[PDB]
């Protein structure tokens, strides 16, 4: 094959037992209303970002890990 894999997905599992750091990192990677980012979290699993820079998926993959909650990268 000869595909280049620039183009990851960020999923979010599980908010773990820190939702309201998940909410904050969610926000702050997109910026839907609370509401909005409470739903989703809440309706989980459910993608965060879709075809973002390698850098950017570990980055908000780590934030969560920080604040221990479940990523899922695609």
């Amino acid at each position: 094959a000869a595909e280049e894999k620039t183009e990851f997905d960020v999923i979010l599992k599980a908010a773990g037992a820190n939702k309201v750091a998940v909410i904050k990192a969610v926000r702050g990677a997109t910026g839907l209303g609370l509401k909005e980012a409470k739903d989703l979290v809440e309706s989980a699993p459910a993608a965060l970002k879709e075809g973002v820079s390698k850098d950017d998926a570990e980055a908000l993959k780590k934030a969560l890990e920080e604040a221990g909650a479940e990523v899922e990268v695609k």
